[PDB]
């Protein structure tokens, strides 16, 4: 069957600002959202959640409370200002962190108690778990869904920018699309090559 | 026509699918396939992602491996197409568990010598490629798994499917997996599998 993608595609990302494949595959969807026409949709997941590190709690919690009381529109701003700092500048003092990135977001300096309560955890539990796959299973990070089909990935290194990126977004939907397709991977493979 | 480099498993359900899908991705693009046997026991036994029937003997599973090294070595890959159509009809869609029989079936199928199936006992095939770190015939570099194909330049794993894609579909599935497999800080894109392989 030749399978038709819907009207505007749909990305819907799952982030914990702490870990750096996600930042990068989120980067990438940003980049395709400037030449493919998409829609993007970020939500709060926990790194701390999938692997039980009690620092960890922190800008997820944040993150949290700043969606309960704004509205999901603030994720992504408050995403890149603590991911920029995360992993672009390197600062492992998470306090500064989130202080630093409800500022640079506009958002009101007293989300940053958040960090420290457990008030938000059940929220932050069923925002995490609703990122599940087919049969009821976190994934591992990155992970991503495209149209409503969950994959774990794609893994990237680099940002992919520009045509690439959109090139990149339009063979995952092609990927999501067909409903037999589970699994590629990049190999280091070759056969002897005599020209 | 760019050369499509496919290495297969004859044991495997997935080589077995995608090498289907690569077939009929040809009629619909510019490609031509070459195929190469590769089993991730010759470079590693223990390993817990071999194909199911590895569990029921390691000396029945060697067989229709050591045939198709003998037969390319012999004769060149391009006898492998018809070879490995043979002997997957009969051990994927037929469920044939007589290897012994597969072998020689397969080998009259594709009118190849009947001696090779002397290959099947015959160690020297697969400890020569370990012994110069093949993971198959005419391979170096990883054995992530079967299927894996090279072609324009790059090399991917998969994709793993669970139906053979016919038509266009089929080959806008190709050019999905050569898009990513040419973005070189790509890795892995992974969907939880919830269907088993199934054949026509
Ligand atoms: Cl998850």
């Amino acid at each position: 069957m030749l399978e038709k993608a819907p009207q505007k595609s749909v990305a819907d990302f799952w982030f914990d600002p702490l870990c750096p494949w996600s930042w990068i595959t989120s980067r990438w969807i940003l980049e395709v959202a400037k030449v493919r026409d998409i829609e993007v949709n970020f939500h709060v997941m926990s790194l701390a959640i999938l692997n039980e590190m009690a620092r960890a709690w922190g800008p997820v919690r944040v993150a949290i409370a700043a969606e309960q009381a704004h509205g999901a529109k603030v994720l992504d701003p408050l995403y890149t200002a603590m991911g920029n700092r995360i992993h672009n500048q390197g600062n492992h003092e998470l306090d500064e962190v989130i202080t630093q990135s409800l500022a640079d977001a506009g958002l009101p300096a007293e989300l940053a108690k958040a960090a420290t309560s457990d008030a938000y955890d059940n929220a932050l539990r069923k925002s995490h778990h609703a990122g599940m796959d087919a049969v009821g299973e976190d994934v591992g990070t990155p992970t991503i869904h495209v149209n409503g089909v969950a994959f774990f990935g794609p893994v990237l290194s680099k940002i992919p920018r520009g045509e690439e990126a959109g090139k990149l977004w339009d063979a995952s939907v092609t990927f999501a699309s067909y409903p037999h397709f589970f699994e590629l991977k990049r190999t280091r493979t070759e056969p002897p090559q005599f020209d």
